[PDB]
């Protein structure tokens, strides 16, 4: 005992109660809540694969794919990322990228860091790419793969996806694509959109708490992915691993590592949640939650970032600073005054932007309120800074 | 046309079964951390979350027993901290020396390999454990930059004696990297005072937690190894100075680099909790006690136990070895199917050699001893003779 136990940890914990109206994690509904305090099975008994399996088929529903090659990766979206990255890409391969936020730098440092020729297209905050500017890209450097961010949360933009699919694979280059999307915003078909690796954090599109995240590999992936000639960097993410125990090939199941089998209760029943409601209803419900909130920013004055309205992500909205205001004086009202978090930008958007999430269950017309009344009053008593 | 149709099995209910978990974990849930687990969620960088991380980290400091400042929770499971360890401590080419008497070191040197270090593994059968001397050849012949050892072996039911090591590799300029399980339940576990610059364990192996987090802790020798490094490490997502700067072990302002899985720290705390209350000592007498009392009852049914010296048995994972003309899969099947019960087989070179039973936090009680002894004696009975 050089450390006496904690003080601390002798009370009971406590946490307030947030409504979370930033990118995500959002709230749980009580279904979802109840799941997560379900008690423990075996994390390779036949019901744990049984519930794997059923998770599964919801990942080929929410992203409509016929693939086999479709699982849970054990962290976060950096970590799915990272996991589709270190398997596809051997140390020397060129790999260009859709750098227009955080998720495209991420990408291309988690590129360089694994000794890929990371070819980045950058663009400010604000923008979006077009067949032919990608085109030119495929050209120029000849990649093995493009990464290209479906739905940025950074900037609040909805990257079409429509033609990159058979575009990449007429110069002999997978797609990989990040989507939060899915769920509210454009529909996503990854085996039509010709999308060869599809990945999110289960709590930036469902309901779900964080630490998992589902991923997605076309056959022209695997192909890659299995044949290299060298091992890839990370044992913990190496997907001949992972696919075995996720019962995506032939062979039996073999102890890899632990799945996190309280959060996979979650992520299943939140699987569940919107395989009730179906994809279409959940589209309309958060384009229109989204637009309701559209008008009611633009009636307290304030400036909406993404000037063309077909390129809003509905779950994500960005809001410019207004003028004469700290930003972080606005997100700290709303949170001390009603318990509401919103959030400031984040990488290249950092400090130019105010983060609206409508996500799941939350987006609602009586959140919009909520927060429009927030925000009102923080444009009120807020001060007046040198910007 | 919908390609895929709503799946009809997500239609229905989440059901699962009641089952007595005494394999090597995950262990069964008391209530306190099941209600912990079922609460909402908060701001995943709000000024609470950043108390309960603080919290935590006191807590892993308490059950480690170090003043060590870069101590934090890795965002998974055990081969990820040990992979996050491994990714930042060594350097392409670096010479690590790896005490491989069971997976969890054939892991190790898996890891070590596929990130370019020159691994040198002293391989021992199931069963073995490592000397002071043997060790030492090993550091003279290598002149390693770390060495693995793994203090609780749950692939051979061992448990390896650490004392002199810590101070045994540092006359050597080496480090040490520990894998343990057995710092709640076996031999108390003091980080700072043994000299150990690493020391990692997935929270559901210890403690009453669930899997997907890990805890993890590094000395000042081995931050100025990671942090002076010329080369990145190959991950982002395990790069330690961004995941000490948001874990709050550094001067600087925490900054967004990935998202922690909130719920499960919720549980996490409230396990450091628990243990905090009940004490060290107390838990360390807990598991040795109930333990025994199970090493007496598996004698009683005329079974053999596979760690012959009775100091070298890890109380928190028990190793059987399987009956002479029994398939071990009938056994393992006929435990869940009857008694719902969960035992395991081996595991790696253990495979197909052993029996693994486990006696994990506060399910180490002599009841569940007495609920698996009746298993396995009917198991004994009703399971084909050979």
């Amino acid at each position: 005992l050089l450390v006496t136990p904690p003080k601390a940890l002798l009370k009971p914990l406590s946490i307030p109660n947030q409504l979370l109206l930033g990118p995500g994690p959002s709230n749980l509904p009580p279904r979802i809540m109840a799941a997560g305090g379900l008690q423990m099975i075996g994390s390779m008994s036949k019901d744990m694969y049984q519930i794997m399996d059923e998770i599964k088929e919801g990942i080929q529903y929410v992203f409509q794919t016929r693939n086999p090659l479709t699982l849970v990766i054990s962290g976060s979206g950096h970590c799915a990322l990272e996991a589709a990255l270190v398997n596809v890409l051997e140390p020397g391969d060129s790999f260009l990228v859709g750098a227009n936020g955080i998720w495209g730098q991420r990408a291309v440092d988690i590129g360089e860091r694994i000794g890929a020729r990371v070819h980045p297209m950058t663009k400010d905050p604000g923008g979006h790419y077009t067949l032919q500017e990608v085109e030119e890209g495929l050209a120029q450097h000849k990649p093995v793969l493009l990464f290209l961010t479906h739905g940025e949360s950074s900037t609040g933009v909805l990257q079409p996806l429509d033609g990159f699919g058979e575009l990449c694979h007429r110069y002999k280059c997978l797609l990989l694509v990040d989507s939060v999307a899915f769920l509210g915003g454009t529909p996503l078909y990854m085996d039509r959109q010709g999308i060869d690796i599809l990945y999110s954090g289960s709590q930036k599109a469902l309901n779900a708490p964080p630490g998992t995240s589902l991923i997605s590999f076309s056959d022209k992936a695997k192909k890659k992915m299995y044949s290299r000639k060298t091992k890839p960097f990370s044992f913990y993410l190496d997907i001949k691993w992972l696919a075995n125990f996720w019962g995506c090939d032939d062979q039996p199941r073999m102890y890899h590592h632990t799945i996190p089998v309280i959060s996979l209760y979650s992520l299943r029943e939140s699987l569940a949640l919107i395989a009730e409601q179906g994809l279409e209803n959940s589209w309309r419900q958060h384009r229109e939650a989204a637009a309701y909130l559209h008008g009611r920013l633009q009636a307290l004055g304030l400036q909406l970032f993404v000037k063309d309205p077909a390129l809003r992500l509905p779950t994500v909205t960005t809001v410019a600073v207004p003028a004469g205001y700290d930003w972080r004086d606005i997100v700290s009202y709303v949170i001390d005054h009603f318990d509401i978090e919103i959030m400031g930008g984040l990488g290249p958007s950092t400090g130019k932007v105010l983060r609206i999430g409508l996500l799941g269950c939350n987006a609602t017309r009586e959140n919009v309120d909520r927060v429009t009344e927030a925000l009102r009053a923080a444009l009120q008593h807020c001060p007046k800074k040198k910007l």
